[PDB]
């Protein structure tokens, strides 16, 4: 499913996958996982979520527990938009949850979507 907010064009992926698979999944569409930068993309996406009703992945990871997220897609940018103080400490991949905000959590877990942008 594709959808444009601002000049983003995003695709919405429907398919059981691990983070390493959202990559994959993506770039097979021609796309990335997505970085979300502000919040006005974010508010966006909450919608997009809160209709669709289940968690997504996002481009967001670390490799130093924590310490700092990277955006896969190689963005630099200041914004967060974490559930919770636990939330950013419990994985090493990220995912929005059905209200559109961040979960970190083992990258080998499985989602049933993520959100790819061009
Ligand atoms: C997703 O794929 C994994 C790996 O094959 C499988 O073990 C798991 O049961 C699948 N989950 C769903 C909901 O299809």
């Amino acid at each position: 499913n594709t959808l444009e907010y601002g000049n983003r064009t995003y695709k919405i992926i429907n398919a059981n996958m691990t983070w390493y698979a959202a990559i994959k999944t993506c770039l097979m569409h021609k796309a990335q996982l997505v970085s979300i930068t502000d919040q006005y993309h974010q508010s966006f996406l909450t919608v997009v979520l809160n209709r669709l009703g289940y968690a997504h992945w996002i481009g967001l990871f670390t490799t130093d527990n924590g310490l700092n997220f990277d955006w896969s897609d190689g963005t630099k940018s200041s914004f967060t938009f974490w559930k919770d103080e636990e939330s950013s400490l419990l994985g090493d991949c990220v995912f929005a949850d059905s209200n559109g905000r961040w979960h970190s959590t083992a990258c080998e877990s499985f989602l049933q979507g993520a959100i790819c942008h061009v």
